[PDB]
């Protein structure tokens, strides 16, 4: 506990640097582990930036909103995190330094507090004052050092315990004459003396690493799990797409592939069909078919009803009287050979439901020469004669897949990035019926950029800030990748079909919180 | 320097345990780095297996053949290797323990020696006796501890220096009454006291890790970069394929994709064609075409002449008078739409050369309705009416690609594993000309299993021993993966088209040398 | 001695009570329950021989005592006894795995844990210390515990004729061992000793032919797997598949006829079995009534061998005229029927009605084999909880309970004749009740002795809690018989990799 | 409790000769019989073969089979048995010597154990390890 005051250059203010210990530390004797493992003395003298330990306070920030929330653990931040790969347990507190870029001609106050394990974090500075806390004034604060203790009832920690937290929040709002003034808060940390490790297990967990390295693979060498035969030619942002109900190209951390997705989408995954004789009332040639379903054929209401990865489609509404999908269909299976052509098709049309929700996924193919109990090969993709770029974007409604992929939306102020590609039209000049039209297809994350994430891993409760480098010029853009997971970037303006090349590459930047505001804007005005 | 003798149970022999220092260690004062970083005392007491530090001696092993060759570095073996990710330099020697499973009723002798930097390793025990060396007898040896020093002319090491080596070789051949007797040699190591690190750079190199974790992704969820639209359904071994001249599906460590390969092979990569009017003398309808070549169009004799990844083919010989490839061809580009059908095609046919070696890669399509200066879309794949499984295996001869992929062969006693899939026939019942036949297509490593290797890395000069687990039973097989790279497994017998399911998964086992003999055999008799 | 990890002694505060053991349990070493092994020249490097949790079950007396206690700590001292010989060579690893860390599957990674290397030449009476690793004052039941793992480092080789090596472990608690009380003597721990009441196999029911007694206990090496669905019982789950617990009462069934016939011979018509649990509302439940023989008819027909059943028609109070009919299962449908467990069957009876109900009782087969055509159950496609297909380890063979089914012959109108057959089954429910009451040590197998001729030298079998028993054999594979007048007395607990010393010569 | 090791002729093995007391002896004061009758000192120095005290182990012998089972009494073996004709009671323990014809080029192990009165004898070496052995 101490305080230093310094005079600023050209004396018109002061800077305060304080050391405080709101809660006394209870040092454990470590008598139940006579295998105490010592660290490298220099590791105690290197303060490093905390992942997700940066925030900005503007005049619009409310008190009671939680700006920072961090657990006390070896994950603070760089060298204890790397060292906690060879060991099974740990015990000890941390020195946390809070750096504030204040000025003598502003006003306002911060509050920081320590919260024990299994206690909920409130949303009120009034309530935070009931914890062990410290207050800062923006006119004089430079750095505050907090001796954050290790609150535990055990001799030492294994993995999976509940840990205490440091919470930082605005106590009194910021004011200034200039409307563009903001205060940046940053956090660094180091282990206190008496921090120790326990039993040395040089066998390393494959998810035992801080910052991960992304290989330099440009987007143009990637699927595109919704149009595999076509390559990715650009990224693009559109303001009108505030949701995504796709079932393909949905990959997440902690689960792998979700929805009706797979890691091998090569080609518009083919399928086979066979079902009753019967046609749609809207045309006597719109015959019925049922998708052949391996992989738990028995129609369990909990297993997916469509073949894994086949779900290549557009939409979808009863206006389908003038809109259809286009597929290469082989009309019979005959000792391997199949008579193939192109045909129109779509998901079931029974206005009882505006059918995008077929359970067994009944389809029709618009073919009068179709048999009833024969098997027909079906391979997407095409559309005609619809608008139709915006119709392909909206996927068929899904409740057949019981463990289906949920709809997702970006937070206010952000938009998706939508890996984009083009597919052309297959025109016919001889016989009527089958003429498609060109269309662009978008898609969320692809398996290529996620395999590295699966190998490395993500810290619990944090997203990845990545830099997209596209030289030839000297341009770097910033994206936020969530483990749900998908990419967003901080747009400002109205839709212009914003386009971004696909020859750059992704390089890892710091970890951040889901509410982090990117310090880089894309102007959707062009 | 010391020696202990112990009596075996039921005294009929002895075991000797010795400590020797063939070369004195010169401890450096480290005066040019006043930033000395200490290790964890328990790291000095844990001896761990050395990667590539196991060998077997049988009665067939010659003296002079080099069994073990290892550099003295932090890569010995587990905890110094992991710790040498946060640091920039190191200095100190290693204790190397050599464990021998001998018996009192055998005969023979081993020799171990220390070799300074920039000296070539000879292939003669007679010459090894000129180095600092130690000798062992198989009747009494149990463990030999060698104080291997750090031979350097610098105060401490940065990365990239040349290091001394330990070499182990047979001195006098092994004999025994039983013909099945072998002696296994194993190596463990630990850092000596006075081993130290230098400047702490907690920034971690992404290739700064020992053992790597492979995600549990079964082969059936993988391309297949030579038949992407079809999934991988099995692995298989054939004795008749002792070479591979493929240009697709060739991925290597230290380079990425080589040959005419790419990381996004989805679909049989399409292309476009246009060239002079002219036909083959063997038929007036075999028109000529030239593959459109983006990506350095100007025909530089050093750039590849085929589009990246398009090289989907079979073969290939003048018997092509009765053999052709089958492709979906769109006969014109008209505002996006294209009139599409199926056609026969192949690489240029000018018996001047048995043309598999076209420079600009001239092709023919067997279409009388073809224009001269129009552009035609081409998409593989099929074959007819050839044998033809063995013809697709042999790729067209390649000298057009200047930096082309070299031919590779397995070492004696091993065979490839050949990711395998099937593609069916597209039959026609109306018009003559186009009927394909079913065929199986093989391929070497796929990008899916190599991305993890790229992220993790390989130790210099070593291969990866992997275990293929296929339960439902309790079966585990063993494969050797080379970074060239490809998989081999220790076969014994004659070809039977050996088949292995594709539902298991790969789990990492120790690192080994390219000459390592797998202790698991596959019987190609069935 | 050797101690890879130091034992940290706990001061038991505040355990409500500190309960001492009598001083004589510390001074005598007993066998470790389940710590027995064989190493042969065929064992591969990296094979995990021993995996043993460090708990009160490492000693014979502490495990008995650890049934009236609620907590304990700490460690043990183990002694390795090796029955080696003059000509062998090889090495083992012994490693201590802390919680909650996973056991690796390679010897290269075991190094890295605290460990010891043991050579077959000098590891003849060797002392190791298994410590109790914890961050608490004492253990409650259900806690995560550390492990001792023994794996092959350098394979076994010899300079002369090849001998096998048998290894055993004895243990004693360390002086700092204590319990924490008090609870009644039923506390979920497997007893170190299993007491089997004497009951000959002939007094046991055969679950795949309830009305025929068991005559043997025969072995056949051509049967490398078992996909049956009836004679399946385990220790943890009890009866699995479509198994009771009562072969007899669950034998008969009823079906509802359907309007239809098979193309081959229209004289036989379809029918759907009745499921009183109605698991057609749910595909996650069995599609066949509990019981209901899982025979046993191979490729379909053309030579149209079928099954045989006593069948009748339902009327008030019972069933009218009953005959013998042929019913196996649908002929050539897509699911392999007649090679799949299904609700759908057919019967050879032109006089069948449409919506009537018919009683069915399987009784025999016709035109079939007295051998592996009925030994193979049809199939278990679907999403319900069917019994998995199992196989014995290399070098081991199954032991089956066997019965003889006599043939029913006719002379007048039916022209339906059965063939004398032999039906074999896995474990019978009457040999598992005491096991269920007593329990098995985690990951261990029961070595049992079959006593045959008043106490002569006699057979040894392995019993696996997955519900099946095996024997070690050598030679030909012609059906080998064993009488059914034994006792099945308990010998010990062994690891699943143990290889039985007694060998059955299948040559006779 | 002691152990001697000797080297065999043409040294290719060893022979071990041990003395062990698995259970301590409780010597009785004999205060309820003030008529204590002494034996002949030389009877304490003559070890004689036990009736039914020979067995053969072959490669076909199983563990758990009981090879020897003998009660501790004057019937061990020759002179106390003859002397226990003139007397009405007795008390005291016995020295039992187990001679094994082993060889340095074999393998295997024996177990011997002491079993108190009114306790059943089990048929498992695993269970025998619970006795003084």
């Amino acid at each position: 506990e101490s305080s230093k005051t310094e005079q600023v250059t050209g004396a018109t203010g002061i800077t305060q640097s304080t050391v405080t210990a709101p809660l006394p530390e209870a040092v454990s004797s470590l008598s139940l582990a006579p295998t105490v493992n010592a660290l490298d003395p220099w590791v105690y003298l290197n303060q490093t930036e905390v992942p997700g330990g940066t925030f900005t306070v503007s005049s619009a920030t409310q008190p009671g909103s939680v700006l920072l929330e961090l657990e006390i653990s070896p994950e603070l931040n760089l060298y204890t995190s790397h060292l906690f790969r060879m060991y099974a347990g740990w015990s000890g507190g941390f020195s946390l330094k809070l750096l504030v870029a204040g000025n003598a001609f502003s006003a306002g106050k911060l509050i920081a507090a320590i919260i024990p394990p299994n206690i909920e974090v409130p949303n009120s500075a009034y309530l935070l004052t009931g914890f062990p806390h410290e207050i800062l004034d923006f006119r004089t604060a430079d750095s505050m050092e907090i001796i954050a203790p290790d609150i535990k009832n055990i001799d030492y920690h294994f993995r999976g315990d509940k840990l205490g937290k440091l919470v930082v929040m605005v106590y009194s709002p910021l004011r200034s004459t200039s409307a563009d003034f903001e205060i940046e808060i940053k956090l660094t940390s180091a282990p206190l003396p008496d921090f120790k490790f326990t039993m040395l297990v040089p066998p390393i967990q494959n998810n035992a690493l801080p910052i991960w390295s992304i290989p330099q693979a440009p987007p143009y060498s990637m699927v595109n799990p919704r149009s595999p035969l076509t390559p990715v030619v650009e990224l693009y942002i559109n303001s009108s797409y505030a949701t995504c109900n796709h079932q393909l190209g949905r990959y997440t951390i902690y689960q792998g592939a979700i929805g009706n997705s797979t890691f091998n989408p090569s080609g518009a995954w083919t399928a086979t069909c066979t079902a009753e004789a019967g046609s749609v009332t809207g045309h006597p040639n719109w015959r019925y078919a049922l998708l052949d379903l391996p992989d738990n054929p028995t129609f369990d209401p909990t297993l997916p009803p469509v073949p894994r990865g086949f779900c290549d489609w557009g939409s979808g509404v009863k206006s389908g009287n003038k809109q259809h999908l286009v597929c290469f269909t082989g009309k019979k299976v005959e000792g391997g050979f199949q008579d193939v052509d192109t045909h129109m098709w779509d998901y079931g049309d029974n206005e009882t439901v505006g059918l995008d929700n077929t359970y067994q996924r009944t389809i029709y193919i618009k073919d009068p020469s179709l048999e009833k109990d024969a098997q027909y090969l079906v391979i997407p993709m095409g559309v005609s004669g619809a608008a139709n770029d915006d119709t392909v974007q909206v996927a068929p409604n899904c409740y057949g897949s019981w463990d289906y992929a949920p709809t997702v939306a970006p937070p206010l102020g952000e938009q998706f990035v939508w890996f984009r590609s083009q597919l052309p039209a297959s025109k016919t000049t001889t016989t009527s019926g089958v003429n498609s039209v060109p269309v662009n297809v978008n898609a969320l994350m692809s398996p290529d950029l996620m395999c590295s994430a699966y190998a490395s891993g993500f810290p619990l409760g944090k997203v990845a800030l990545l830099d997209y480098v596209l030289f030839g010029g000297s341009v770097v853009r910033q994206f936020k990748l969530y483990p749900e997971g998908y990419m967003t970037a901080n747009t400002t303006g109205s839709n212009t079909g914003f386009i971004i090349p696909a020859d750059g590459y992704f390089r890892f930047n710091s970890w951040v919180s889901p509410s982090f505001m990117i310090s880089s804007v894309v102007d959707l005005n062009l």
